[PDB]
């Protein structure tokens, strides 16, 4: 589709008027959260970075700092996030996922299953210039198995072209997932991380399609979400976003607020990093799917100048 954001150029920006609004919101005792939280959620992540850097041109202060001394709590993780430049942000918490005792394999699947191979040709690069190392000496380090095989084809962002359908591929593939699926996924693995990892996305929507033929079940139904299994929970987030990016990330903002409590490092990170690229085209997904809305689920989910902030992010 046309992929449609929520966020946008703010039209008669000025950095330093807005800098200085900010300064003001912040000077003295107290903070004047609403203030600096309609500013933020109305700029653009191209203009917020044209902020910093006036900011600390009238003041010689630095303005993440400022605000993370200001400001507490989920608010200020929402806008320290919304504070990260754009072509950095999905580096950064690819690294706080692989950083420390454990994965947190949940971040690790999500956005390497759901960008796509330019965005990652893009994510690897610069994790290198910032970090260091490579991502994807980092995700081995941090990862075994066929989970690890499987993050690793993904991060080649080697998918073949949409181009020509091979019909007799297609056959051949829906043939192979079939048996795969009957055997729960736990043989031949080698077998099918190649289809799922490096065929064409046209391809293998076409797959997907013949498979359901061949067995009456949509190849998602072959695997369960809520329980146990990195590889599993893999194969499920790929064949999703192969069907769907904005539905997929639309699931996970779901059940980020489904139940008791919130996965606020979900929600903060997915309602951040598809601002201005597809949060339009989520929130329709998400009503489609989930026949409520986003706006209104996170209106039930979250409080305070938290939820007032996601909320200007969300729309409506
Ligand atoms: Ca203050
Ligand atoms: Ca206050
Ligand atoms: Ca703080
Ligand atoms: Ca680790
Ligand atoms: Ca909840």
């Amino acid at each position: 589709q046309v992929l449609r954001g929520t966020v946008t150029d703010f039209p008669g920006f000025d950095e330093r008027a807005d800098a200085e609004t900010l300064r003001k919101a912040m000077k003295g005792l107290g903070t004047d959260e609403e203030s600096i939280l309609t500013l933020l959620t109305s700029r653009s992540n191209a203009q917020r970075q044209e902020i910093s850097a006036a900011f600390k041109t009238l003041f010689g202060r630095d303005l993440l700092d400022d605000l993370k001394s200001e400001l507490t709590g989920k608010f200020e993780k929402l806008i320290v996030a919304l504070m990260k430049p754009s072509r950095l942000y999905d580096a950064y918490e690819l690294k706080h996922a692989l950083k420390g005792a454990g994965t947190n394999e949940k971040v690790l699947t999500e956005i390497i299953a759901s960008r796509t191979p330019e965005e990652l040709r893009a994510i690897k690069q610069v994790y290198e210039e910032e970090y260091g190392s490579s991502l994807e000496d980092d995700v081995v380090g941090d990862t075994s198995g066929y989970y690890q095989r499987m993050l690793v084809v993904l991060l080649q962002a080697n998918r073949d072209p949409d181009a020509g359908i091979d019909e007799a591929q297609v056959e051949q593939d829906a043939q192979a997932l079939f048996q795969a699926g009957e055997l729960k996924w736990g043989t031949d693995e080698e077998k099918f991380i190649t289809i799922f990892g490096t065929r064409s996305v046209s391809h293998l929507r076409k797959v997907f399609d013949k498979y359901m033929t061949i067995s009456g079940f949509q190849i998602e139904e072959t695997i369960d979400r809520e329980t146990s299994g990195n590889l599993e929970q893999l194969l499920l987030a790929v064949v999703k976003s192969i069907r769907s990016i904005p539905a997929y990330l639309a699931e996970t903002l779901y059940y980020a607020m489904k139940g008791a409590g919130t996965d606020d490092h979900t929600l903060i990170r997915v309602m951040v990093s598809r601002s201005e690229i597809d949060l339009f085209n989520i929130r329709k997904e998400f009503r489609k799917n989930f026949a409520t809305s986003l706006y209104s689920m996170i209106k039930g989910d979250t409080s305070g100048d938290y939820k007032k902030a996601l909320l200007l992010l969300c729309g409506e």
